[PDB]
């Protein structure tokens, strides 16, 4: 009979300090823990509750110069909660310890306190224990108070062999040998912070450190045969710590920071204070071997991560219906920091492409609000989203830029500073930020509810009417403060204009020829221009597309095909707007071309449409061709240029563009003959590779090479090329292989899933597979967790029949509590269903303006 019926702990009992042992056995895979904590209580009680989840109980007592007495142990496994009964009521405001002793077994999954393995190069498997608690797992390292407000500081001590070497969030004090081949490690107190920052590592790890100017040792440790790779992503840490405690003028509080690289790890990277985990992909990088995209992909990974010792550690959300708190200023400073630090990247210009990607999501029925109730813990692995992530950054951008970046930086430097190592909720961002304007009244408006607005201009002579409306594919009242800009013919200043009604009105100056909208992208909404407005701005691109920014005209792209959806533009319009792309250069409005025309055939691909499919990837190779065959097949440029160049070079290889092919072919042959010591320019690799994958010999050679890479970039472009095979039998190999994880990891299997799903023959394998194995690979991965979304959305959400249709909604509804109440199940169902409308319209209407394209 459990004494609490509720998923929140109760509020009055709370703990102050938390004092781990942990004694880990990486032979048997059980581990042994000791946890006291210092608690006092607000209010008088007998019971405390607290989380503990897979631990064997075997004894708990309480302590009062005094006393000590047992409590009883009682469990609720579905509540994740244990209650200790004390004979006495527990008397206000004195403190208290709770003892707990326990056993568990090394977790299976990626996350808790779980085993990870590699190989050396010799072939000989190595095992380590490494931990991911966040959201709700360190209650299953330790019994805890494990909420993220209930802070408080941890003592750890790992108990380990003289051959292993542990590491957690802070220095090393103390090894003490305890028995024979047992060494217990003390570690220093922590900070107080929420228990899922709480980690520590047992390996045989390897390190390279470098000091900041501010006196922190920061470290990259990796596998023994892979630390010769951790330079650039100590370099770049060392500078973004640097960086931010510039910025903020609020120091990193601990002596050291760590950059671990786990070779089993679910996600990209962790935040843990003072112990950072990452992918071996996302942090180290290989001078010869990694692409262009990797450089980038670890600094923001490392931005992001030391912008949470800031936005996530020293001040964390209160409970995680604003996790957003966290990840959404940790998105943003990734660009703050980065444009700054490492100016050659260019990072600014790619920002609004993830603003696109949270409308995606965010103009479906099935999105939720910015701050949004979560209770259970597959409903707050959910929160870590395109919404959090992404429409968080974006709605700080937009603010920014509303407030100016002197206000905005003033603004979270006094939150930062006023709730240091405290909780802070949705409201306390909005206070801090006013008191530098009623930012709480409009920031409700983009964090309370879900979506975004239409902006719809109507131009008459110098009058320049305004309207909003929820978007929604494919009328609510929602209403929101929209912080608009635009540019004219006339005034490339960027006017503002701050809309709060359903409709409005501006008056130029002097009449122009045209006007644009959202400048620069900065503002979460999208425009549609009556009457005139979509020719003036089609005939600006064709003829002087340079009168607007790159970024304008990526916004122009992607907002015709949006409201293609929603019937306001045809698509035989927007389609004729995409054709001033032939003139086109930059990365970013090229990029956003194939980001709007690719889906279209990624959807015809699965129906029996091969005519125009093969028409229209042929329009899109013609649209780009001058492009294409400027491209030089070398690793030359910029970080744009060469993922511009990769990505013309696969696009044309794949769709059969002969020139490349007979150039990748080549490339291919001749590294076979090398017996793959060929060095070849990284940026034509994924070319090369996936033309060499088609044939049975050639995936068989890259597969032989993949067992002894060490490096990220080259298996990841391998394991893409393996994936485009024709042969349905290798890709119900990679699925098997991944899925069991020993030839290829379980850690990629969610994206050979995902690729397997976007083959043009393997898609029906990949949905099949998912639904055979649906079980063991949500005991893997977690329900809510981003993998199953990945999963789920990857080999669904290009169906576009009703019969399909019926397939995932019976799929997902048998599975009753196991998966059938998923956020991302709802998602998909409502794409299929704006994808099974979006072409009943307009599939014909593509297919005649194909054959009418003459323009090519
Ligand atoms: C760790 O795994 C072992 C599996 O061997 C679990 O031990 C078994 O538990 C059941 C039920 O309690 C017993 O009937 C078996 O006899 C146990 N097996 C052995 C070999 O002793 C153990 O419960 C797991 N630990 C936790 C914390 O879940
Ligand atoms: C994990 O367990 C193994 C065995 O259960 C321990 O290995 C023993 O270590 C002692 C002292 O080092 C040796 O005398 C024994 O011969 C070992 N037994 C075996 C089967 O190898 C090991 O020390 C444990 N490790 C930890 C960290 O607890
Ligand atoms: C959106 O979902 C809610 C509840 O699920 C429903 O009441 C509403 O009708 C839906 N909207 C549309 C356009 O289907
Ligand atoms: C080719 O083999 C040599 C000898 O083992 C090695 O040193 C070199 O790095 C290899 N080159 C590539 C591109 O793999
Ligand atoms: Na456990
Ligand atoms: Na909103
Ligand atoms: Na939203
Ligand atoms: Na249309
Ligand atoms: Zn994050």
């Amino acid at each position: 009979p459990f004494p609490w019926n509720k998923i929140r702990l109760p509020e009055y009992v709370i703990p102050v300090h938390y004092d781990l042992l942990i004694h880990a056995n990486l032979t048997t895979l059980t581990f042994w823990g000791t946890t006291k904590v210092e608690i006092t209580a607000s209010q008088p009680t007998s019971t405390i509750i607290l989380h503990s989840h897979h631990l064997q109980i075997s004894r708990a007592t309480l302590r009062k110069r005094l006393s000590e007495e047992p409590l009883q142990v009682l469990e609720h496994p579905r509540q994740e909660q244990i209650a200790l009964l004390a004979p006495e009521p527990l008397l206000v405001g004195l403190p208290y310890t709770v003892v707990i002793h326990y056993a568990g077994n090394l977790s299976e999954t990626f996350h808790g306190f779980y085993k990870s393995t590699y190989r050396t190069k010799e072939g000989e498997l190595r095992i380590l224990a490494s931990t991911q608690f966040e959201p709700t797992a360190a209650r299953m390292a330790f019994p805890c108070f494990d909420e993220p407000a209930f802070k408080a500081s941890f003592s750890i001590k790992i108990r380990r062999e003289p051959r292993h070497l542990a590491i957690s969030n802070m220095p090393l004090v103390k090894s003490v040998t305890v028995a024979e081949g047992l060494i217990e490690d003390h570690f220093d107190v922590t900070v107080k912070m929420s228990t899922y920052l709480v980690a520590f590592i047992i390996s045989d790890f390897e390190s390279v450190s470098k000091i900041t100017k501010s006196g922190v040792k920061v470290s990259v440790y990796a596998v023994p045969d892979k630390i010769n790779q951790a330079d650039y992503a100590l370099d770049a840490a060392v500078t973004l710590l640097e960086f931010y405690e510039d910025y903020f003028s609020i120091p990193y509080p601990l002596p050291k920071q760590d950059l671990a690289a786990i070779p089993d790890f679910q996600s990209g990277a962790m935040e843990n204070w003072g112990l950072t985990t990452y992918r071996e992909s996302a942090l180290l990088f290989d001078a010869e071997k990694s692409s262009a995209s990797s450089k980038l992909g670890i600094t923001m990974t490392v931005a992001h991560e030391l912008a949470h010792q800031w936005f996530g550690n020293l001040v964390t959300m209160e409970w995680w219906n604003d996790l957003w708190l966290n990840e959404g200023f940790a998105k943003f400073m990734e660009f703050v920091s980065v444009s700054v630090t490492h100016p050659e990247l260019k990072v600014g210009d790619y920002f609004f492409g993830k603003c696109f990607d949270a409308m995606e999501v965010d103009a479906l029925n099935s999105s939720h609000p910015v701050s949004t109730p979560v209770e259970n813990p597959a409903q707050i692995r959910e929160m870590f989203d395109d919404v959090s992530y992404d429409k968080g950054a974006c709605i700080l951008n937009m603010l920014r830029e509303y407030l100016s970046a002197d206000a905005f930086k003033s603004g979270i430097v006094q939150y930062l500073q006023k709730h240091s190592y405290k909780n802070t909720k949705n409201e306390d961002l909005w206070d801090s930020m006013a008191s530098i304007v009623d930012v709480k009244t409009m920031m409700n408006t983009w964090t309370l509810q879900k979506g975004f607005p239409l902006i719809t201009i109507t131009v008459r002579g110098r009058n320049v009417h305004m309207k909003q409306e929820h978007y929604m594919k494919g009328d609510t009242g929602y209403l929101w403060h929209v912080p608009l800009t635009f540019i004219t013919s006339k005034s490339d200043m960027v006017h503002r204009f701050l809309l709060k009604t359903k409709t409005d009105v501006l008056i130029l100056p002097e009449e122009v020829e045209w006007i644009k909208f959202n400048v620069g992208m900065n503002g979460y909404y999208i425009v549609h221009y009556e009457d005139d407005g979509w020719d003036s701005l089609t005939g600006l691109l064709k003829g002087t597309h340079t009168a607007v920014s790159s970024n304008d005209r990526a916004s122009l792209i992607n907002n015709a095909f949006q409201l293609v959806s929603i019937g306001k533009l045809s698509i035989e319009k927007a389609l004729d707007l995409s054709l001033y792309l032939k003139h086109e250069t930059e990365i970013m409005p090229v990029f956003q071309g194939l980001n709007e025309l690719i889906p279209m055939y990624k959807l015809m691909e699965k129906r029996d449409m091969n005519e125009v499919e093969t028409q229209f990837k042929a329009f899109l190779i013609r649209l780009l061709r001058d492009l294409i065959d400027k491209q030089t097949w070398t690793d030359e440029g910029s970080v744009s240029e060469r993922m511009l160049r990769s990505q013309l070079l696969l696009l044309a290889c794949v769709h059969n563009y002969q020139p490349c092919v007979q150039r990748a072919e080549g490339y291919f042959r001749k590294w076979k003959e090398s017996n793959g010591n060929l060095s070849l320019p990284v940026d034509v690799t994924l070319a090369v590779f996936a033309v060499g994958a088609q044939s049975t010999e050639g995936w068989d050679f890259l597969y032989s090479k993949y067992q002894f890479s060490l490096s990220s970039t080259e298996k990841s472009q391998i394991e893409f090329a393996l994936c485009r095979t024709q042969n349905k039998e290798k890709l119900q190999w990679l699925l098997d292989e991944s899925f069991k994880g020993d030839k290829i990891k379980t850690q990629e299997f969610p994206q050979i899933l995902t690729l397997i799903g976007r083959n043009p023959v393997g898609y029906p394998l990949a949905w099949q597979f998912l639904r055979k194995n649906w079980n063991k690979l949500v005991q893997k991965f977690e329900l809510g967790s981003s993998s199953i979304a990945h999963m789920v959305m990857g080999t669904t959400n290009q169906f576009s029949t009703r019969t399909r249709l019926e397939e995932v909604k019976g799929f997902f509804s048998s599975l009753k509590e196991n998966g059938s109440q998923l956020r991302c199940v709802q998602q998909t169902i409502e794409t299929i269903e704006e994808n099974i409308g979006w072409m009943d319209k307009n599939f014909d209407k593509i297919r005649v303006w194909l054959q009418s394209e003459k323009l090519r």
